[PDB]
C-alpha cells in the first residue's frame, strides 16, 4: 500500500504528462489519478517536481540497465550492428517513455537534481563509449584518430539532441523512422574511418 | 537617439546577460544601464524578453550573413578545409556572443517567438548543407549513403548542442579548444565515409 499508492501517483503522472506539461498538472490531478487525498501524496513525494525526478531516475536506470545486459552479453555481430544494437538500447527505452523523457529534458533548465541525474548518466555512456572505441583501436578495427573520449563526447550529444527532437517532431528533426539508420551511420564512419 | 538609445539598451542587456541570466535583470537594470528611464525603456522594447529576442536576432543574422558570404567566396580548398572554415563561421560567430548565445537558447522552452527564430534558421542552415553535400555527391567527390537532408539535420543538431555544451562549460562538454577539430571530423568521415 506504501509502495502502492506510490507506485499508482508514478503512473499517473506519467500518464498526464502525455496531454500536458508538468505546469499544466496540478497536485489535486495526480492525487486524484492515483486515488488519494493531497494530504497523502505529500507524504510520498513533496512536490509534482519530485514525481517527475523519480519517473526520470527509473527510465534512465531502465535504459543504462538494459545497456548493462547487453555489455555482459555480446551480441555475435559486425561493427556496425554492435553501434545498432547499442543505440537501439536507447531508442526504444526512452521511445517508450516519450512524455517523460521530454518533461525531464525540459526539467533541466530548472532542477538542479534533474540536470545532476541526467549529467552523471551521460559522463557513464560516453565513458562506456570511449571504453569500446579504446578496445576497437587496440584490436587493429578502428584508427587512432581524435582522442576517444572527445569524439565519444560528441556522438553521444548528437544522440542525445537528434533523438529527443525526433521524439517530439520537432522541426527540424530526422523522422523517428528514419533515426537509427541516421546516428549508426555518423557512429560508424566517424569511429571507423580514416 | 531612437537608434541610439535602442542600442544602448542591447548593448547593457548583452552586458548584463555575461553576469545573471535574464531572469536576475530587471527592467530597471537595463534602463539604468542604457542612461533612460522606466517608461523610455518600454517605449523600445514591451519587455526585457523582446530584448534577448532582438539580441539574439542580431547575432544569428550575423552568422548568417558570414555564412552567405562565405558561400559566396569559395576558399580555395580541400573538402576537409571546406567544412571547417563553415562551422569556424558559428564558432568565432556564437563564441564571440557566448551570454546571447546561452540566454537565447534558454528562451526556446519559453519563448514561441525564440524557438521559431532558431527553428527557421536551423532549417536554412541544414537545407544550404544538404546542398553542399549533394553538390560533392554530383561531382563525384562524396558517396551516395544516407538521404542528404538527414545526414545534414544529425549534423547540425549535433553541432548546436556540441558547440553550447562547449561554451557553457557543461559536464559533459568537449573542451572548447577541442570542438573544431572534433567536429569537422565527424563532418568529414559521415560525409565522405562509404
Ligand atoms: C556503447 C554506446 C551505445 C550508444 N550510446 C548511445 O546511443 N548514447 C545515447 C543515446 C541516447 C541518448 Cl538520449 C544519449 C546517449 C552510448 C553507449
Ligand atoms: C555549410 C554548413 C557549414 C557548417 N554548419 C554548421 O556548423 N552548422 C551549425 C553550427 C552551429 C550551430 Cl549552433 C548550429 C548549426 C552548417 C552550414
Amino acid at each position: 500500500s506504501g509502495d502502492d499508492r506510490e507506485l499508482a501517483i508514478l503512473a499517473t503522472a506519467e500518464n498526464l504528462l502525455e496531454d500536458r506539461p508538468l505546469a499544466d498538472i496540478s497536485v489535486d490531478d495526480l492525487a486524484k489519478g492515483a486515488g488519494i487525498s493531497r494530504p497523502t501524496f505529500y507524504f510520498y513525494f513533496p512536490s509534482k517536481e519530485a514525481v517527475l525526478l523519480t519517473l526520470l531516475d527509473r527510465v534512465v536506470n531502465q535504459a543504462d540497465m538494459a545497456l548493462q545486459t547487453l555489455a555482459e552479453n555480446p551480441a555475435d555481430t559486425d561493427r556496425e550492428n554492435m553501434w545498432r544494437t547499442g543505440i537501439n538500447v536507447f531508442f526504444e527505452t526512452f521511445g517508450s517513455h516519450k512524455a517523460v523523457t521530454r518533461a525531464g529534458q525540459a526539467a533541466r533548465a530548472t532542477s538542479v537534481e534533474v540536470a545532476e541525474l541526467w549529467s552523471t548518466f551521460m559522463q557513464k555512456w560516453i565513458a562506456y563509449t570511449a571504453a569500446v572505441i579504446d578496445a576497437e583501436r587496440d584490436r587493429g578495427a578502428a584508427p587512432r584518430t581524435l582522442p576517444a573520449h572527445e569524439l565519444a563526447t560528441a556522438l553521444n550529444l548528437m544522440n542525445e539532441r537528434t533523438l529527443f527532437a525526433s521524439f517530439a517532431g520537432e522541426q527540424p528533426s530526422v523522422p523517428e523512422a528514419r533515426v537509427l539508420d541516421t546516428l549508426v551511420h555518423i557512429w560508424v564512419t566517424s569511429i571507423y574511418g580514416e
